[PDB]
């Protein structure tokens, strides 16, 4: 009985395992942008993507995560709210069943249709295992995913898909850009929070894109087939893979822009 996305074993019961799910920072949440303060004080974010080496992609039975060699400081995030180097470790997506739902943060309660986190972690802690432990261990850039036109950087993501449908399995994926995942604008919005997963460690400085990317209907419907059960067991559609917002609390969130 482990946790997941359905009716038995969603969010709603995660806190009985891990009880930080009730916690004073936790992940996703709500963008009131008429609340959100400009904060004249954050630098531009500094995504340095260029000697990026991705190596897998992996149906982990929640997601998929396209896996990157974070053994050297290749693909780093630094600036904006930042405080030192943070390196790529992961990136992956969050969807629904249907277009009206799938972001796990909201922006004046409006949902997208998905959310993809390119995960990285603090230098200073040595490790990711070490990273977690730490306040400001780990920086996730969130952008929302719209359905228009279609992404041609996603559709190498798109087309490995197939064999990867089940949990456990992997694929060779070398030589992707994250790059081309970017919208044109890095104004953000930053808060401090969790990740959105079991463990649910308090752990993320948060940096969401306000402008989001356009992706096809026929791009996001092949997330729709992967599935979270493993080959052979009874097909459950990988689909509504997403925490609702959580209580902001004492917290606030700041704008990059005016
Ligand atoms: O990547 C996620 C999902 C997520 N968190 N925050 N945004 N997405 N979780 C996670 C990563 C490493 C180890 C344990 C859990
Ligand atoms: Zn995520």
């Amino acid at each position: 009985h482990h946790w997941g996305y359905g009716k038995h074993n969603g969010p709603e019961h995660w806190h009985k395992d891990f009880p930080i799910a009730k916690g004073e920072r936790q992940s996703p949440v709500d963008i009131d942008t008429h609340t959100a303060k400009y904060d004249p004080s954050l630098k531009p974010l500094s995504v340095s993507y260029d000697q990026a080496t991705s190596l897998r992609i992996l149906n982990n039975g929640h997601a998929f995560n396209v896996e990157f060699d974070d053994s050297q400081d290749k693909a780093v995030l630094k600036g904006g709210p930042l405080d030192g180097t943070y390196r790529l470790i992961q990136f992956h997506f969050h969807w629904g069943s249907l277009d009206g739902q799938g972001s796990e943060h909201t922006v004046d309660k409006k949902k997208y249709a998905a959310e993809l986190h390119l995960v990285h972690w603090n230098t200073k802690y040595g490790d990711f295992g070490k990273a977690v432990q730490q306040p400001d261990g780990l920086a996730v850039l969130g952008i929302f995913l719209k359905v228009g036109s279609a992404k041609p950087g996603l559709q190498k993501v798109v087309d490995v898909l197939d064999s990867i449908k089940t949990k456990g399995k992997s694929a060779d994926f070398t030589n992707f850009d994250p790059r081309g995942l970017l919208p044109e604008s890095l104004d953000y919005w930053t808060y401090p929070g969790s990740l959105t997963t079991p463990p649910l460690l308090e752990c993320v400085t948060w940096i969401v894109l306000k402008e989001p990317i356009s992706v096809s209907s026929e791009q996001v419907l092949k997330f729709r087939k992967l599935n979270f059960n493993g080959e052979g067991e009874p097909e459950e559609l990988m689909v509504d893979n997403w925490r609702p917002a959580q209580p902001l609390k004492n917290r606030q969130i700041k704008a990059s822009f005016k």
